[PDB]
């Protein structure tokens, strides 16, 4: 069950109660189409169901031709300033590098001669499934060579040139994606991994029972952050690089951090200071350690489990939740910024409301069945989503969220108010507590 | 018309004649699909026509249990930092929670047996237009049941093959775009709804003659500004919910604001000092204030119509105008950025171009017929788009609007010059020309 | 081939070997469809083959409605905020202007009347390749007129039916794409222009033949720079601008610099100061000076080719490059940024990574078949990719890059060493060497 | 030539609808003449088209 906090005292506000599912590694796997190797399509034949099977062919040989340029590019694709800066595909185009050595297509051809799906150790020794989805040598040979591989053509049935044109369109699809993404595709398509081909994938994957049940009941997700990589189109083979996302952890706590600045009151215009906590996003229990997501957007929630992916984070101490309870504590130094620009605004947080109000602002809460039935005063204050519908600050209408959940409200007084303005330092965009506190008495020496 | 005013002191400009379209709140449409329920699929007939029919029944099979496992999931998706934080989709959720609620799909599904558009009220209250854009159920059972109900297949005409085909690619479409979205889409596509459709849905709307008239004009706009929302698929009904946005100010004065540095221009290369206007933006006319888009990419400009949306907005009073014609004025404190970093760039602006050079950049404005027409000198100058169709900073060359609007270069002495740099505080990202005072006098005072 | 030197005395790392191709200009070409007037169809005919003709017909004439609507419309869309503001489409909505002048239709039309791919000279003087990929006036004139401009309908053949979805299918997506996109597409997609026909246009461009080579052997990358803006549909012709990128640049030296932050590593807690240079980015040797593109992300990398847009770029003195080996050089004041925000992260390079360990971070790089082979200890350190797979910082595992290519490892103090913590400025996100000794001098002078 | 591969195979390649009625063409003649040699005892007279 969701629950949430709001602090009165520095603006902000956790909610809590949901489970973690991060990336934390990849997996790679090569999905192949068997091609046929089509050279001049022998007729004269002015017959209309010719035509239409030979404009098949075209389109089929012009994607071919399409794949064949791009497989000879390599391809590549508060607090977030703080991140590090990943290679996302470093791993899949390594496996990518591989199938272009000698002889390793052949390994994948011969391993997925009998079966559609296989197991197999590439040369440098990772093993990957691998998978061949379609067929087209095989129709092509069965079904379209007697009409062109012979000056007089047999004449093929209409239901024939239907059923290739089915069939070779996903070949175009493909070839139509990866020529408008240089060879990465993010999210993998239905046409590059279908639902059905990707939930046998996660199912003959070599992960937990965990990892199966997670990834399958949560496709679109899976789909949002994986990789299709465009790699190899030689001797009858088609063959890119799917890259999954490993979760190595799961079900553990995580809960989302809300804060809006909080500024003085005072009448005189601009007399007034602010602080506001650069911490908030995402925070997930990891390895003793926690899973900092400064940029939240960057997490996907699926009801009461989070999606995040560990290259968008930082690893912080447990110490950093102390901040939401008492952010003078002596164990964890909390971020804050500061300023003087006391604008009006609201968070939306997932059971309520943050209200940032300060100057001419109207703010007000309402519902949608009485119309207004909070004013907000000057300061920073919060409502919950229960009979709330809406809010407005100045002239941007929200609405909140409607999850169902209870709601705390921490009275405390504004941590604002224990600053003497006069020597407040002003123009903090990545300070603390702990360096505000150092500033001032550097002013205060001075003095 | 358009006009521009270049304001020489602050090295900035401003853009008039344009009229509002703030999207101000959303409105909520039901979607339907009606779908027919298939088990198994009874034939032993290896015609190729049947084969056709059972292989589209499987996609659409496969369409609806992907949809299914979708419905399954909640959805959810310079001084731009200083805005609020909303939940986007808050609205078009709630009336899709809605759905899932017992006998609620029952309501839509009568009410639109008639008709395929209605307004229906939810159980909570909340009326909402219904629409029925695609029966799959009557098609299926009248094409389709004949030729596998039974074990003996009653063969399909070739064209019934091909008009099946033909229906069933939209059901595919959307499925397709709400798997690699997670449920949510925008900009809402023409399988989700066609421009006939919105079109219809819009002048069905409970909204005044000028918004239907406004929305009509700039359905593409309309388009961009809507979610798609995957809801229900249960018994033989499939419900996604468009979120349209409403426009609550409409033909208010609109400007657009354009900053560039303004720096000292002394030979000596560090000793210089930089000023920018952080106030840049898009700016209009609401309620007796005015609604501010620091982010002037989170607006859509159609001829001279802005498209906004009031989730990207402060609400600043009016007087923040003034900084244009008086960046010292007594009634608003004008927002400023300083530093020593001269470096320099152009903004190009709806009828000519702020350029700030400075250092050896070689900067020049050009005419296509002609070449070089104008040569800058160091400082921050300005020249219109009359004549010019070019202009050049150092090795990047900006075209320049050809929106016909006449500009008019305002002269004055560039504020940079009041400045002492030897106490010239120029670390400020987000500061003002008070701040800078006060902060200018406590240096004086420690002197 | 690609090499790439660590400095550990400043935590950067430059990478050097690449050829730029950098899009410094626009090409503007006019894409036409031939499309019918098509008013009433006239049959009674209830025959399945009739019907399904005139179901095309009507998404064709649906497609030509929602092309008119869209032409009524104007079309529009550390260090990266000191970069200027372009107007990426200024030139194509140019042409664009001058396509609804009268008569200029004209003048397309008669041009491209004996060929599909002609040179017109606009009426304003500017000459523009002029395209026909689809002619649908002729077909429907041909193959469809005697079906339905006659009450008694003459049934056409199955094979025509498909033959017609077929032609009038890219219509509809081009349509598609446009209507999502507010009548501007980038990439430009298979169905504005097919690979053939870029290939085409771009043999027929007046453009140096290194150029042709460039694009033709990096299509996809030309798609990604590449718009296309919906311009006309009157009098029988559908006309689209494609605007294609010129590359004034090429196969000059470019090198990635890769930055991170350099703190000092007491044990006390709060106790360091860090420092980052911020100058990271892409460098490109360009006509005298440095094409310097502050957010690499920008960037697209093709083996060892960079293609950059200088819209995106600020000129620099060449100079800038002495920053990589001496910092404190007196040529050029180099740029960093100073906070106590000592977190740990990695910085993956070209040829290896960055690790920035602080605190109480496991940071540890591992080979695949082996696991962790270097432990880092704190402070700013490097690792080749040779031999190395992966590197965790924390809970974050990241991915290295297998490129081939020599590291070098150029060993020296870090200069975080050299500063006083006590008179350290460590609140400056846009500083450099001299700012923060001046500044430094500033507090001692207060002592 | 044009009936073999649609069954000297189990999995018959599926002939165009223009072929079946071409068939039925060609083999109406040798159906014919049968039909006249059946009623006739093998002796026709007048000699038919
Ligand atoms: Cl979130
Ligand atoms: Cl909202
Ligand atoms: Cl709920
Ligand atoms: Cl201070
Ligand atoms: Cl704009
Ligand atoms: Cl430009
Ligand atoms: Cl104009
Ligand atoms: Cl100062
Ligand atoms: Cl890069
Ligand atoms: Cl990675
Ligand atoms: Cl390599
Ligand atoms: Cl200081
Ligand atoms: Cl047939």
């Amino acid at each position: 069950n969701i629950t949430e906090e709001f602090y009165q005292s520095t603006c902000s506000a956790v909610s809590k109660g949901y489970l973690s599912a991060l990336r934390t590694g990849w997996y790679t796997s090569v999905i192949t189409i068997e091609l046929s190797n089509i050279k001049e399509i022998k007729c004269n034949g002015t017959d209309a169901k010719v035509k239409l099977i030979k404009q098949e062919l075209d389109k089929y040989k012009n994607a071919v031709t399409e794949l064949q340029l791009l497989m000879q590019s390599t391809p590549a694709t508060f607090l977030g300033f703080l991140l590090g800066v990943g290679s996302a595909i470093a791993s899949g185009v390594a496996v990518s590098k591989v199938l272009h050595l000698e002889g390793e297509v052949n390994k994948i051809k011969s391993a997925l001669l009998s079966t559609n799906k296989a197991v197999v150790s590439l040369s440098n020794g990772v093993s990957v499934l691998t998978s061949k989805v379609l067929d087209l040598k095989n129709y092509i040979d069965k079904q379209l060579l007697p009409i062109v591989n012979k000056q007089s053509c047999s004449i093929p049935n209409i239901e024939t040139v239907i059923e290739f044109q089915q069939k070779n369109n996903r070949l175009l699809e493909i070839t139509r994606e990866f020529s408008v993404n240089a060879g990465v595709t993010t999210p993998v398509s239905t046409y590059m991994l279908t639902n059905s081909e990707l939930l046998s994938l996660i199912n003959d994957m070599p992960i937990t029972n965990d990892q199966k049940k997670l990834m399958s009941n949560n496709v679109q997700i899976v789909r949002q952050q994986s990789y299709s990589i465009m790699s190899i189109i030689k001797e009858e083979v088609l063959a890119y690089v799917v890259q999954l996302p490993l979760y190595g952890v799961i079900d553990t706590p995580c809960w989302k951090l809300h804060t809006s600045p909080l500024c003085t009151t005072n009448t005189k215009e601009g007399s007034n200071i602010c602080l506001t906590r650069t911490d908030r996003g995402w925070y997930c229990d990891n390895a003793g350690s926690v899973s900092f997501f400064p940029q939240a957007e960057t997490c996907k929630v699926q009801s009461n489990r989070v999606f995040c992916d560990t290259m968008n984070s930082l690893t912080l101490p447990s110490e950093v939740n102390l901040c939401n309870v008492d952010i003078f504590n002596p164990k964890y130094d909390c971020k804050i910024m500061t300023s003087k620009t006391d604008v009006s605004s609201s968070v939306i947080t997932s059971l309520g409301a943050i209200v940032s109000c300060y100057g001419k602002t109207k703010c007000t809460a309402s519902n949608k069945n009485r119309g207004i039935i909070k004013t907000f005063s000057n300061g920073c204050d919060y409502v919950s989503n229960k009979g709330v519908d809406t809010v407005s600050v100045g002239n941007t209408l929200y609405y909140v969220n409607k999850q169902e959940g209870k709601s705390l409200y921490v009275k405390g007084e504004p941590i604002i108010n224990f600053y003497d303005p006069l020597v407040f330092p002003s123009d903090e965009f990545d300070a603390s507590i702990s360096q505000v506190n150092e500033k001032i008495n550097q002013s205060l020496a001075f003095i």
